[PDB]
């Protein structure tokens, strides 16, 4: 049973002919046409039951906001004496962003019903008719827009933005908490100050909040090592309780409980998602920030939620690593796996401080010599950039700073020094490692092997030589010392942030050829190296193609799975079932960022053809591992850098797929829904535009949206009458001509027109090729649009008193703002 829901709708329109009658609400009054509806005395009787639109060039639109989710079967429009010769019907969840549901619609006569049927009824809070052309110069005329269906009186979900989707989240009673400039925060413990710092780092700029630590503040964080959310853990669910938090908020208070300092940062990240996708605004906004009234209880499914970054192929400066850490933290990733060494580079300084007794190795050569090499474009015959990998390395100071910044965002460092293959940078850097069964050998009269194409994929450390293990042990000791110093600088607890794991690699030894004995080499090397990790009170990690040494690595070692089917891999099952091992899941087709994210893009094709947000989301790491939940540590994305030369190009591949892995890492298997995640991507993107982070504008994402935010003009420079009053963020804009801006000013008493200048520094571009090779930074997002107005002299010269109105319209967006 359907009804005309027009009669319960809140009705808006592009405009109206006259202020006094023919209002848009007269399309929504469920009245049959009067007798003789085309007669002018009937169509133009002052009380005629019809909308008469604004004039001008259009488009002209009529929008219904339902008090609930409407399930709409059909729209039947009774057109008046001026009818739409071309129109569409669009839907909106938010009332501002519109999506086509029926296009190519036409009326063909006066006083004509045009019925548009949805064979599958559509569920929507908003619907509108938008018309581009009409039958006469007169105002478009609508007697009736009947929207036939049923309605469910469900309120908007103030928690709909959250990613990852929490364990438990429900709206609470009453108004939102309004954040004020001097709103203070109380913590139970100093280790929670980093969580408040994360909030202040965004909100200080975007909303001018001090968020000072105070006493008896209305926002509190409490560390409770016994926090229990198991009430919300169902028999088919599984959590890591150490990262549990709760939030309980109302109009007067925001109360956070955290099981760990790390969980306090997760709580802060949740609060920043609730405040909305403008918290990283580089400019003070005019709107106040609100935390809606909520009850949240949250913890992750998996304890290990990571990103591998490979600076070894192409270096990433410290400031770029910080921008990665910011977004990793924003999605509750807790692990930064650094692939520090490769055939093509070594990216951290190792000193001669604290060497073992008898060790006179000169470690300073390693960064000096092997920092200076990188992936060679000339050794590629493909679409890889013409530019070689970036060279360089983090100094110990910068590496300690990297550790501290990661820790202050809830992220631990997991170092990898790959061997015995993928190790040419070590041989190239340290004369002393060129001994025993190492490969390749230095040319006659040389103390280190030449960085030439024939070395690549043919490297082996000397698995038979004591110096190999001396060197590895020193590098482990140096990394540990730097990690300890960075955690100390962060103030986060070492018990939380010092990840007692070391990644030995073990992958693809002699992939391109080399000296043979592949298996006997893995077994000797990973046996002795594993013993180094164990004696340092750590758990060994190896890639799955190093489990040739499953029996020689320590009991309880971890496999990082990337290649083939883990569930059928005998050596993985042996580790997990016979050697109390655990698994980190990085199957290439679900987690490898170089795998091209769309069929329109240029990139690696082998794992999926294109591994999209669907491939990154729609998998279950435990069933992919073919093991039990208890044996799965979690997941890591991989950013391999053979082809990456910039943070912009890395972020193209990382985002938004990384936010799918974040949900796989955190969200319960039975709470995952790819369509629900997909709907959340639009605001994920508005926040990335505010951060200045790049992202692939994937075709399978269907929530790309615009968002208008008013700017606090009091903090903006006026130049020759021109001042920034608004920003408009929409991924994919190639220019501003699709957008119509209008602004008016009213001093109390007075509305005058302000001419608007929209200004977008950069346009959207997909990847660019030159001579068959990707151009570095070819794919880049458009800028947020700056919305300037030019003030008249009387307004320019007035003191501080008035109301600014700004309206933005496109075929897919409409918003009117006032302050
Ligand atoms: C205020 C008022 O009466 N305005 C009406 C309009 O709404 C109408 O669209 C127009 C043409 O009417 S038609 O019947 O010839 O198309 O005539 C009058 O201008
Ligand atoms: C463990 C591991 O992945 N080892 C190697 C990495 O040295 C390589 O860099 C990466 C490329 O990823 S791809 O570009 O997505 O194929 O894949 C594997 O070849
Ligand atoms: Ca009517």
């Amino acid at each position: 049973t359907v009804s005309n829901l027009a009669t319960m709708a809140t009705v808006t329109a592009s405009g109206r002919e006259v202020s006094s009658g023919f209002g848009p609400e007269l399309a929504a009054d469920n009245q049959d046409l009067p007798d003789n509806p085309t007669d002018k005395s009937v169509h133009n009787a002052s009380g005629a039951s019809r909308w008469s639109a604004d004039r001008g060039s259009g488009p002209w639109w009529l929008a219904y906001e339902f008090p609930g989710e409407a399930t709409i079967s059909s729209v039947n429009i009774a057109w008046g004496n001026t009818y739409a010769t071309n129109y569409s019907i669009q839907t909106s969840d938010d009332g501002s962003n519109w999506t086509d549901v029926k296009t190519g619609l036409k009326a063909t006569a006066q006083a004509q019903w045009v019925k548009t049927t949805f064979d599958t009824p559509i569920k929507t809070r908003h619907i509108r008719m938008i018309a581009t052309t009409k039958s006469q110069s007169w105002s478009l005329s609508v007697w009736e827009m009947r929207t036939m269906g049923t309605i469910s009186a469900v309120a908007t979900d103030p928690l709909s933005r959250l990613t990852p989707r929490p364990l438990y989240a429900q709206s609470a009673d009453g108004e939102a908490f309004e954040l004020k400039k001097n709103t203070c925060v109380s913590v139970s413990d100093g280790s929670l100050l980093p969580a408040v710092d994360v909030m202040r780092d965004e909100l200080g700029t975007s909303y001018g909040l001090k968020l000072a630590e105070g006493t008896n503040c209305p926002i509190t964080f409490t560390l409770d090592e016994n926090l229990d959310v198991t009430g919300h853990v169902g028999s088919a669910q599984s959590i890591t309780a150490d990262e549990a938090y709760t939030i309980v908020s109302d109009a007067d208070s925001v109360t956070v409980k955290a099981r760990s300092a790390t969980a306090g940062i997760w709580a802060a990240q949740t609060l920043l998602q609730l405040i909305g996708p403008w918290t990283n605004s580089t400019v003070k906004l005019a709107d106040v920030a609100f935390i809606p009234a909520v009850n949240i209880a949250d913890a992750p499914r998996y304890q290990w939620r990571g990103v591998l970054v490979d600076p070894a192929r192409s270096f990433y400066p410290l400031d770029e690593m910080k921008q990665m850490i910011d977004v990793m933290s924003a999605y509750k990733m807790n692990t930064l796996h650094l692939h520090l060494s490769e055939d093509e580079g070594f990216r951290v300084e190792i000193t001669n401080d604290g060497r073992a007794d008898g060790d006179t190795t000169d470690y300073t050569q390693l960064a000096i010599k092997s920092g200076a090499i990188s992936y060679q474009s000339a050794w590629t015959s493909n679409w890889s950039p013409a530019q070689d990998g970036r060279t360089g390395y983090w100094t110990q100071s910068e590496f300690i700073e990297l550790v501290a910044y990661a820790a202050d965002h809830g992220i631990a460092i997991v170092p990898e020094i790959d061997g015995p293959g993928h190790s040419f940078s070590l041989l190239h850097g340290l004369a002393e490692l060129n001994t025993g069964n190492s490969n390749p050998k230095p040319a006659a009269g040389e103390d280190t092997p030449a960085f030439i194409q024939s070395a690549q994929g043919r490297s082996s450390l000397a698995t038979d030589a004591d110096i190999t293990y001396t060197v590895l042990g020193h590098i482990m000791d140096q990394l540990d010392g730097m990690i300890d110093k960075g955690i100390k600088a962060s103030t986060m607890p070492a018990s939380e942030l010092k990840r007692m794991y070391f990644h030995l690699g073990g992958d693809e030894l002699f992939l391109s050829g080399g000296a043979g004995n592949k298996t006997e080499r893995l077994q000797e090397y990973l046996g002795r190296s594993g013993a180094l990790v164990k004696e340092r009170d750590k758990t060994t990690i190896v890639w799955n193609d190093g489990l040739d040494a499953v029996d020689q690595i320590p009991e309880g070692s971890v496999v990082q799975h990337w290649t083939g089917n883990a569930a059928n891999n005998a050596s993985i099952q042996k580790l997990l079932n016979q050697r109390n091992g655990k698994i980190i899941m990085s199957p290439a087709g679900n987690t490898y960022f170089p795998q091209r994210p769309g069929t329109e893009t240029t990139g690696v094709t082998w794992a999926c053809g294109a591994c999209t947000t669907s491939n990154f989301y729609q998998w279950n790491p435990t069933s992919s591992a073919g093991t039990t939940e208890d044996k799965v540590l979690g997941v890591e994305d991989a950013l391999w850098s053979e082809h990456l030369r910039s943070l912009n190009d890395a972020e193209f591949l990382m985002y938004t797929r990384m936010m799918a892995t974040a949900e796989v890492g955190w969200t319960q298997q039975n709470r995952k829904d790819y369509d629900n995640w997909n709907k959340r991507v639009g605001d994920i993107a508005i926040d990335l535009m505010n951060r200045g982070a790049n992202f692939h504008k994937a075709t399978e994402v269907t929530s790309w949206k615009g968002s208008y935010a008013a700017v606090d003009a009091a903090e903006q420079k006026v130049t020759d009458g021109k001042v920034l009053v608004g920003r408009y963020a929409e991924p994919g804009l190639t220019g501003t001509d699709g957008l119509s801006f209008t602004a008016t000013y009213t001093a109390e008493g007075g509305a005058v027109n302000l001419p608007v200048t929209p200004d977008m520094k950069q346009t959207y571009s997909q990847q660019q090729l030159k001579n068959g090779r990707l151009v570095v930074n070819g794919a880049h997002m458009n800028s947020i649009v700056d919305v300037y107005v030019t003030l008249p002299s009387d307004v320019l010269a007035a003191d501080s008193v008035g109301r600014l109105d700004v309206s933005v319209s496109s075929s897919t967006y409409h918003h009117h703002h006032h302050h």
